[PDB]
């Protein structure tokens, strides 16, 4: 649960990532992949990346950290009222991807340090607060549909 206040942070951080999303899903994506190796083998497109050198010289991983941060925005767009966005992607997440919470709590935090790495300075004490609500509150979310399906 989020007020207005920290709603508006949330949507003034985005608009940070709008301006460059294909870079900042690169990133995000790279983060995650490097701090937590085991993540990658659930991709079977990009399994085949051994270095960082090759994640970040692939076109295809920068594509699919559009369509990734797309898909936030769209939810993070709904203050909370996000039940329709949210469902195909828990259930997408639970029944075909086995993609464990775990790894969505990874990928919240690389979003975090992916703030702090491309805006050092402009990501402040406020807007972290509200960003890892929002953050939080999705995680929450499919959680409790991961229960619904039985899913670990
Ligand atoms: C911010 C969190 C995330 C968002 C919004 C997100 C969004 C999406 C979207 C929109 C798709 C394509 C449609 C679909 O299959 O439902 C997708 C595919 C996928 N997601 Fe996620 N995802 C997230 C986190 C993760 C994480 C943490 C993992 C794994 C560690 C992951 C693994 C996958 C895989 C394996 C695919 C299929 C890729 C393919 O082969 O093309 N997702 N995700």
């Amino acid at each position: 649960g989020l007020s207005d206040g920290e709603w508006q942070q949330v949507l003034n951080v985005w608009g940070k990532v709008e301006a460059d999303i294909a870079g900042h899903g690169q990133e995000v994506l790279i983060r995650l992949f490097t701090g937590h190796p085991e993540t990658l083998e659930k991709f079977d497109k990009f399994k085949h990346l051994k270095t960082e050198a090759e994640m970040k010289a692939s076109e295809d991983l920068k594509k699919h950290g559009t369509v990734v941060l797309t898909a936030l925005g769209g939810i993070l767009k709904k203050k909370g009222h996000h039940e329709a966005e949210l469902k195909p992607l828990a259930q997408s997440h639970a029944t075909k991807h086995k993609i464990p919470i775990k790894y969505l709590e990874f990928i919240s935090d690389a979003i975090i340090h992916v703030l702090h790495s491309k805006h050092p300075g402009d990501f402040g004490a406020d807007a972290q607060g509200a960003m890892t609500k929002a953050l939080e509150l999705f995680r929450n979310d499919i959680a409790a549909k991961y229960k619904e399906l039985g899913f670990q």
